[PDB]
């Protein structure tokens, strides 16, 4: 609610082309298709092939920024990006070679930031996952067997075995309800009463395990990435040691592209930012274009009012952001700093129209 | 648990009439219907048409309160509120013109406060949503394909393609279980074992993303709306800077209409309020009708007892509210203020029966 | 994890008999039943009828503890507990009179503490619920209509109307998958892709609303019920104002019945309690039976060891409880109090075997 | 995200063999199976029988570490581990004796740490569970009956009774959708509208109850297990009383086996550890193998850089771990301690290459 994320966060065309590229699979897969567009899209694979392949050798030129890097991951597919289709072209002379369109599916995961963020925490908590997972396996065959107890007589063809009941186990326990083979008798129907009650407690915990400290990591991700952009501010020599830990939980940084709007005039004032790199378009009669290491909105927070400038991104600005309360926290945290935001709440009233 | 929300929070008849209005759709949609009430309700559209249309021009008189306003949203439908049915009346000479009863469906969302509260936070966290959404797309075709591997031989008509398996993908992954086309073999049935385990982890995270900082916003909404109603209290010059940030998390403000009851006598005392605007009905032999900037319940909290007055809303009062602990926090937070709540715990014992 | 709840929390036989009582419904409901046990259980209604009716008049003697009470709730069913069956006996001369066995179903909710705890918070947050509920209604007909767009031609009999699609709406959106009427075409099948994605976000929020501050109330319930049992401890005159608010979040109180076990000897020491009312069975050669306002386990916490006594409930003790950390919080919170728990960690070593 | 869990957390072969052992069930359960491998796996039971039985008597030698122990749990199955199959071998002369392969299913739960962690908290909160559980039973028959109201006429064979509707109750309320017997009329179909809305609120709370303080316990489990490994550090005499309670929430301890890698050189520096027992492989020209009571990474945190050593586990090290922020918390928490981490940030620069 307090951040301006822009400048094509879904930027690189590498990540893009799997989306169109894989949809070209389908028409090959389907009878009653004229051969015209059958192969027209086979090129389009050869395009993205050629295109990543065009990208490829430039990537293998890893002499750019070659100081200290661990690029086993980013290359791990680029290799197979182009070979697996290729040998597929020959040894699978039949059209099925296209079925190696499962292969690009890591290309998003090549440049998927937020995926290593996933895998990072699985390696702390999987202790639980297993003890749950086993326990999921506990409750499975604990219960799956209890049907084999019963309907083997009148439902051999459906419940004449164990795994056929393990089939009906997780279909039942995992909230689903397919609806192919269901009991008939009383007691076998009784047993269901704890099942949903159970499984929704199980995943009641287990999927809960995921978000549990995942959010910590993401709520940590916004710190670790933002103990940066701290000392840049010329004013933060006087902030206290413990003061920051409160703050930076909320402060998210994002970039804005050139030309974009930052805050429009006349809209109600709700938030202030800290500029740390770039330049702005403070639309006043004399544009107060503030450079790296600036801020604005105290005019809008201390008074509780609409905006004093249609501020727009003159350049690609790496922005911070902060709503009122946690700025009221700051002005409450120290009378030292509210002095200059009191002064600046008078200076920028005339510095805006003047130079 | 600590708030008195009243005075028709679902107030305006603009938001209302879509509810009855759209149900008039149905009878047109149905064979074997006499033409009598077929058209009787077509008027009822023409009513709400005429009614919003009656409202309309008065809304286009935006010379009321015309100081600084951004009403592109609120008008955005009022325009189409009345035209879209109208041109529909002619060009769609057939009865299908009523099918533009999808159009009013934003009229609730016209005056739906709490909906911009939704959209505010989507523009901070959608970075995640996409990386999840892609990742949802990752796992989809990662898995959907694995059925095309198998049942193309004996289930052409069901699993003779890719998208037919992508159909069975999200039906399966999204907790559902339609129950039309299900595998037969072993290994194809094996693959399900991670699916529900997966998707309930996925939405285990993803829908979790929604409530995650949404609650922050709503838990923030109760601050931002309530850094107001602070300085009104004549006693809050001595409260500390950091003191407030703790408090206002809990303090919710709501309005009560005239005539309503606020706290009934004899019921156990559990909460105290801060009056800031309006007047009350403190039912005593001499009603101590306290105006803006008042409170009551310390008689009920410091002793731990039932109520001393059937306090009722003599007028439309904008109320605050506060349970004990966080008032015990306050009396614990400072011996300065408990003095006057000690005194007031004696004054109001006799001021209640006296004047 | 830190509480000993015992003494028949599901105590009163009033709440009990609905459970057996209502199961007597069934056999009446079923063809091919001999008349023998048909009516044998009709008495059993007449029993619980007579039994609550026996209870009844004693309840109408509300001259016990008649100081200040609001018993409109508790009586609200006892009235209808016995009349509704009665007039049902005559006017419904046919056996269907038993179908007023929906009536006792509030009798649990008569003495269901934890149910008013539910209703308390619905009256704060229903502002959201409605704006969601409407929004649920928004998305419903927003989408339900989109099927009427399509399959009216080849599925008149299933999708030849609006509500038949609203039927398939919430079946689909609410995670279910009945599996009666499903589309056939492409685009109508496309639309599902956001649905589960949506509804699991919707209830992703909405059911989240319930637990959201519900837990606050229950986490508050353990305070409000436990600002009691504070001043009873003779040692809590020196605890700081803010000190308590941290603590009492964790401290839950429960009662134990006479004869029961409290902590068994030899088991690892993990928790200590504060006795405030009753007496114990500290099994030592000289039983140190401590009365109201006592504690034990510092021998087990300061050393990090197993138990020094098979302490058992000599009487009905209202207990508190506290694990280590939050007691380590206390010994960390003040060197003042650890002195006497240092001394008591020597006194009780010999006071246990001595008198 | 901040822990290195290794050394076969799924270690003991006791817990293992149920997994293979129980899968041998299946082939016995299936017609059209040659008798060859029918019995080959019956030995494999006799193996694990013999194997646990081999383990058994060594376990009954509970003269190892026999100081104070409560091993009623761990033995509780080892008894039945071997008898229940045995008497099953004779009295169940028919092959069904194998159906006592439900019996080992506690053997994982024998050595399942994290399962007593489950049961610990159920004995605090089941007060709620019941009041919910009853309330689940409230809403069940509250609603299940409402179908018997209706479809008894035209659906005797499906809805000609109560429990047949209670069948359709929880199938419906518990998010499932089997899809066998569904209404036809209007009003009976209306009633569903609150059901999913309800049940997802119910489990909206109820399964929420599980994770609610479960996470407290697990977030407590990482304290209680880690008030240990505190005084071992020679430097923690000066840390404040309240200082620790913040810290140890985050500090998780895990063990690493000999030979494993701890932090690889060149990777970006993100975390530091506290060694408390064992030895390391700090790969430098002169390996600075630090023993119990050591740490490393301040070189990587104070500068914000990659790693200075491919530190690898020379021995089985019981490790702690700590990311930056909470170490920035520490260096912020006291200028006293940052002095020696300033000095050590110079000493280890040359102590690494020197001895
Ligand atoms: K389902
Ligand atoms: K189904």
């Amino acid at each position: 609610m307090s951040v301006l994320p822009f400048l094509r966060i879904y930027a690189p065309l590498n990540a893009v082309l799997a989306a169109p590229g894989l949809l070209a699979v389908a028409a090959l897969t389907i009878p009653d298709m004229s051969g015209r567009s059958r192969l027209a899209l086979a090129a389009l694979l050869a395009v993205i092939w050629g295109a990543y392949l065009l990208q490829l050798a430039a990537t293998l030129l890893k002499r750019r920024a070659g100081v200290v890097r661990d690029r086993t991951p980013k290359i791990a597919i680029d290799v197979l990006a182009v070979l697996v289709p290729l040998a597929a072209f020959l040894l699978d002379g039949s059209p099925d070679w296209s079925l190696y369109c499962a292969v690009w599916l890591l290309k998003p995961l090549r440049d998927s930031t937020f995926f290593p963020v996933l895998g990072r925490v699985l390696a702390n908590e999987a202790r639980n996952l297993i003890g749950v997972t086993t326990l999921f396996g506990v409750v499975l065959f604990a219960v799956a067997l209890a049907a084999y107890v019963i309907e083997r007589d009148i439902q051999p063809e459906k419940f004449g075995s164990i795994p056929q009941a393990m089939w009906w186990a997780v279909v039942t326990l995992s909230t689903t309800g397919y609806g192919d083979t269901i009991p008939q008798s009383f007691a076998g129907r009784v047993l269901a009463g704890a099942v949903m009650m159970s499984g929704i407690g199980i995943f009641g915990l287990w999927a809960g395990i995921l978000a549990t400290g995942f959010y910590q990591e993401v709520r940590r991700g916004d710190f670790v990435r933002n103990w940066q952009l701290v000392a840049a501010v010329p004013l933060f020599q006087k902030l206290g040691p413990a003061v920051l830990v409160e703050i930076v939980r909320a402060l998210r940084a994002r970039t804005v592209p050139a030309g974009a709007v930052i805050c429009r005039i006349g809209e109600p004032g709700d938030r202030m930012f800290f500029v740390v790199e770039g330049s702005v378009s403070v639309a006043t009669p004399n544009p107060v274009e503030l450079g790296p290491g600036a801020f604005f909105g105290e005019m809008a927070l201390i008074s509780g009012e609409p905006r004093s400038a249609t501020v727009s991104a003159a350049t690609t600005v790496s922005l911070l952001s902060l709503h009122s309360a946690d700025f009221q926290m700051l002005c409450s945290s120290s009378p030292e700093i509210a002095e200059i935001f009191r002064k600046t709440a008078l200076e920028r009233r005339g510095a805006a129209a003047s130079a």
